[PDB]
């Protein structure tokens, strides 16, 4: 009979490596562990989403201030109506009759360069300007030339002595809490260039929730610069607007299955069809 | 030093029982081998992707017929147009400029009951009665007295005189090749009960291709009756659908991507919005 | 437009920013004195005053100062003091205006000899900079354009510092050449790199000690501060003497600097009881020579204008300014207020009349108590909506207000107002049927209605071949032919796009103020483009100057800067002349006519349309060429056009106050060769009546001598020939029976009428008025996006921050459209938490770190994971909760429901743990039990729920509640015992899968926190070994 | 009553612009067209998938030794084992006990650059250097110069006398049908200099379908070079890639639901715990 390989292993006889690695949760153990807290100890020290989102994306005990700022872009990237393209195509599978996980799945597959990547985009963009030490009249100039339109600028309806009131609440916050906010002040030197072009040319939600993560990230003592700059490259914002919308996505798909949609086919005088003559 | 978990298991010290379990496809040694075939061979026996995929799918190895059928069903279902579900996610996906996977994904994670189940609905159907012993007549009464319609029963223009033309295709070649078609007789039986009540009430393509897959299974040599009904319930016809349109999925995503087609946003007008007054 | 800066701001810009080899004297070395202004503060802050002696006079842009015995000389700082009292604060009156003496200048004393008395003057032209000098300056400079020693210094041409001393300095004493020569070519730098219009140094001093300049007046191109913003620092411009400025003329101006849009406001008598809204500034102009024609000058408060298509917020700022502006005295006899203008070519009616009516609702108090009598007169895109809605607030809200369209000749509504009348090489064919336009920037509408003029005029092909965007890769955009649909090209490049369209010879620049320049400049290297409309306004007159230099060059006509563009009918329309097609077709723009037009205003030219429409054959060829103060192509340029095409039967001039460029029709007619009947109009009477200087929305609208009056032009006119109108009221008539005497002869032979081709309506606006009926395809009940706030369920997003709910709240409003109590969204908010991440272990984490692992994304990650999510994966939830529920609702007791359970060959779900009994529970079902017996009025599942643990334990201590078992039982009992769900809701909701939601929410935050966490430790692609996998592949299938 | 918008549309009243284009399948008519191709043709000129793929995906006629070849990059891609990521994660969905759907669709978002993009990579990096007119001896250093390893190029067991066997018949069938083969003739010689270095460097199934399609696209008369170009931008080879893989993530899900196994949990001793003492 064979050694057993779990026997052998308990008393150290044999070498198998590990094939992953992970930094975020322990499930073993008595106490389920979230980046080296227990659950307990989360729940008295009273963080909510925020304080573990902070625990499991960045392994770091958040200040109350940044929990709670992450709360409120969960909040107001919430939803965004149906006609964007997410909420539409999770609309279409659950009118599909096909399943929740399928429905926000298929709205999320969405989330990308044109949908949703503002945030990360303008993130990006301001914080290489503002490291690189331009001046914001030279950073428009620069993304004028470039044939670039700056991310995170431009409202559809809403401009100055008009506010989105998104912005608003999450600026108000940002000032009242946030110890520093020099990447904030930057892009706002930039909107007060760009509104002086033409109104609407305003700090977007996308523009200064990215603004004031990067803010955040780097102005709390929880991160050093390489960190923070590191969690910015690999997608948190990426990561903070998928799972605020795909709380719009799950209500989406619950809204259209309280309300007994159908199948849904696109009406055939809605597309254009430019078939060759023959191939 | 410890002793090493590769050089313990090659001296054959140690026991660790394997955690998966597979058996159609062999990547490891000289040569890659589908279901038991070296791919070379799979080549020198003239087989096409039928062939390979009754290899991958059945682990058998099917008749000529049977492959050259398979395929023309893939070929029948590669496309549908792009106002179906499925097709208008993909196109809204690539229209976001997102990716080729994940495009087709949204597009294919509508594939369910309402969107591309009739095959196996269809299947699962004529199966059940032709295997309760009642005649078409009484299937017919007893699906009318359900409270539900026959599945892959009832086109929307075509009925007689011009009939589906994808129905006809297949139905010829099962004809001209299968040896015995007993539920495609059974099949044809209701469809001729259901055209004397309306004429457009004919055979579908999915009904068409669900009746005569099952024929194939258990009318051709490779499978008894037991494993027929097995793959019939585990869905290989719901992946007869997926497999061939996925092929116009794709399509849909490179002709958006060569049409440069800008982020889609469904229009406010075709939205009834009912929102509560105050919640 | 050039605005007079103070004699303070100049000398300080002079000193600043002159770069001399010449020792420039009393460098910041000057007092300013106001009345509030404190004189010891003075005294310390520039010892100077006591250390020399001191001259003053005033600087409120006052000239002839020296005359009117406003300055005072060689007097000391006592001297100063005894003499500004007695005119400090009192009345002066210079010429025709009156006003205080709020500011004055204090200068030290120069002891010079009249031999040193030097002018120098550099004023801007349209051919350069003229620099004018003169040896025996100041008080007996004399006649200056006759004796004083001039110099041109064209456009792009540098003024070296030799060829002064030749043509500049022949009078000058050869002991001072050298170093007033240096002077000079320093002060033209100065004028040429901050952008002055207007440099007069009168007197200039050189002394042995250096140069002193004793005084200046200068102008600066205001629209330049895009550009000079750095060097002009806070460069304020002082009203002219005689007018005090206003907080309101500010916030109008910051406004109109903020954008693309023109927003002008001059007060000019805040008691009047006549206030204007017009739109554009030759209706505005036209508007106030007819107030002023019926004797309302004295009571006209106000000019105004708003032009460039203004936005709704916009309109509305201007609109609340001016009624607030309405509402401070009273007037016995009531308040008028004028909503004027022409008919639009492209600003939006209805938007700019929503703000306007948003401003009347929100001041409609005192507008009805100050009795503001409403007249309206507008015509343009979308003009039916906008009178509508101004018709319903004048009901709405109490405030008369009559409002009218386009068949009044809209000089009418001042007569009713007023109580008049009773209320009810360069080529000569720019343009052919075959003309080929590249349209730079995203201008679909713009496109559109160029696409169905062209369409109606019977074009063979559409007249834009190419579209050119900087901002985005070359595409291909969608457009109408009619009713086919057809696509037009958008390329980054102006190179690709002259590439692929080699027919093309037009352009239509819509690039902005700081674009256009550089879009022409690059336009005009290519030979193809032979006219080029400039749509901006605000490019300063330098950048205009030097587009007219270089289109001079290769032979390319510009519409100049600042216009709409122009029209002719059956062959091409630049942008958006002649408004949209409604508008195209009443004033039959479809087919030429025999009446050609210039003007400089854009909605002048559409008035011109319609009244050549109504009162002659139709119109040939319309042109705008701008505002501006330098145009692209001249009136002249045009009119020799149209006498050399055989088409025109008469010409249609609409001339403007300010620029001496109908004097060369009349030059031109004198001559012979100019034939055809002309027909001008100069508007601008109002301001020989004006008892000021106020400057017009154009920026050439300046009569900068006695001989650029719109008066003395259409006098002139007149003697030279030109069928001049009494007034703009008599215009059309003038004009008709021209065309009627030139039809009785023979002249004019009109054609048949042949009806256009027809175009569909467009869907938006036939759903705009109801006139059709299309089934919305889908339903939302959750979010609100559109509106001017996002709405949550009914709920706006401000309010739903006001509340204090969190994610729980904001939860409940999207998922239930219920304003859950604060408890439930606290315990939705800690299901989250918990359900949040249980290590990598499990199915869906082990599929997102695979996925992230082989470098894919962090959607594609989390969504691979999350596939998994089913039955055997994260579905315990919704089982747990559903076997519960029935359990509970068929009555039977725990006991029996185990029973049941256990006879029926299934585990209860939710129940069993691997490691946690008792005496060490689960921590998690603790810290949520404990919150919901704490919190939660009523727990009837949960209690059941409990009970059967109670038995589960007592066959086997591990057989606990688990974190799914108590997280199931727990939302359905708040759901269906909180009070904002019936019954039937609360099943409904459990059976459509709100715990399936809620699972996928909660561990949506661990797969990207194992998403970002592989991304941080860099691990490479997994393989999973093939010691790990059993292969029982068949012998051989 | 206002007028119907379809009634007012079928007058032509109104104009309502498209807001989808789509020129590869026309599904109104009484016939289905497969780009300007009707179906009853599509089998009556005996192609098969790889014609029917030509025509959905580049709206070509292509020629029977193209539409063969792509039938061929099909079959030797359908699978690769169990062991690799996205045949992995099916599994784990499979025995999850989700859906076919799912399953496949959670095995087909690992497709990317890590796993399965080295089709198109290999494509692109081999038509750069050829497109730049180096010799692939310059090829070869230039890539070793910027550090990078040349895309299709080495295997792991197989490189000389015991060949890939499956580059050797997608290589001879290219070299027997194909009418030029000039970028698979520079692969072959960069593949000699690699195996001159050491023999494992040889070109890989990968590379031989990258080169070999772009020999095919802009080979065969049915392409221009911007068009060929423009196909292999988009990607029309991830597209193979994933078609092709289909077939096999289809076949291990329905291995995994006849061999009927429970859900899958990754084994603790495999997973190395790094969380930080206390966050
Ligand atoms: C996530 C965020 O907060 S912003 C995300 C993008 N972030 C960026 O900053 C991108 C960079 N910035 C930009 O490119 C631009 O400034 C933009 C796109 C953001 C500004 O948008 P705009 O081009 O001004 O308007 P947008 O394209 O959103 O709206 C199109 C028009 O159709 C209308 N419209 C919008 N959605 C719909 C709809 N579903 N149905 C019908 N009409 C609609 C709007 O009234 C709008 O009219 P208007 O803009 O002329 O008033
Ligand atoms: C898609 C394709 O065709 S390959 C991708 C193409 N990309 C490129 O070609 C880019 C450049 N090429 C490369 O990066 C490299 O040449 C590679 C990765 C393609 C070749 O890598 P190699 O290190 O030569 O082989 P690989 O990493 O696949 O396998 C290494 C060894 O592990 C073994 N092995 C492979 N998979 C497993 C598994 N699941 N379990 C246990 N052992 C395994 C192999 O037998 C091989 O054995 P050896 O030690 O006797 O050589
Ligand atoms: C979401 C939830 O709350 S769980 C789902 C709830 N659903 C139900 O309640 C359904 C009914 N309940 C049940 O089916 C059962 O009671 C279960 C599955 C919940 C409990 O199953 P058990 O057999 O007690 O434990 P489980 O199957 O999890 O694993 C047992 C052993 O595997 C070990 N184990 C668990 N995960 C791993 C891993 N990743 N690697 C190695 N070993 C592991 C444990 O150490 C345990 O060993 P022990 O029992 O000697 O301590
Ligand atoms: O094929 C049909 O007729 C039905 C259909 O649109 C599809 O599901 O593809
Ligand atoms: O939470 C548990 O105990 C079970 C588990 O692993 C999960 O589904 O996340």
């Amino acid at each position: 009979v064979p050694m057993d390989y779990s026997w052998a292993r308990e008393l150290g006889l044999i070498r198998k490596p590990a094939s992953f690695m992970t930094s975020i949760c322990d499930e073993r153990g008595q106490e389920l562990i979230y980046a080296g807290m227990p659950i307990t100890e989360v729940f008295k020290e009273e963080m909510g989403i925020g304080g573990v989102l902070g625990l499991l994306w960045f392994q770091k005990r958040l200040p109350k201030y940044s929990c709670q700022f992450i709360e409120m872009c969960l909040m107001v990237t919430a939803d965004h109506g149906p006609a964007v393209s997410g909420a539409h195509n999770t609309i279409i599978c659950a009118r599909a009759g096909k399943d929740l996980v399928s429905s926000l799945t298929s709205g999320l597959l969405t989330i990308g360069d044109r949908f949703g990547g503002a945030l990360d985009a303008a993130a990006k963009m301001f914080s290489k300007a503002f490291d690189s030490g331009i001046i914001p009249m030279e950073f428009v100039n620069k993304m004028k030339k470039e044939g670039k339109l700056i991310m995170g600028i431009g409202h559809r309806v809403k401009s100055i002595n008009n506010p989105d009131m998104r912005v608003q609440i999450l600026k108000d916050y940002v000032r009242q809490h946030f110890p520093a906010t020099p990447l904030l002040d930057y892009a706002l030197e930039v909107e007060k260039i760009t509104t002086s072009k033409k109104p609407n040319l305003i700090l977007n939600v996308a523009g200064l929730i990215g603004v004031a993560f990067v803010d955040m990230l780097r102005n709390c003592g929880s991160f050093t610069r390489e960190e923070a700059d590191e969690y910015i490259d690999i997608g948190a914002l990426n990561g903070i607007f998928v799972l605020g919308r795909s709380m719009g996505f799950i209500g989406h798909y619950l809204d259209q299955k309280r309300l007994k949609q159908g199948l849904y086919r696109h009406p055939w005088d809605d597309i254009s069809y430019v078939l060759p003559e023959h191939m």
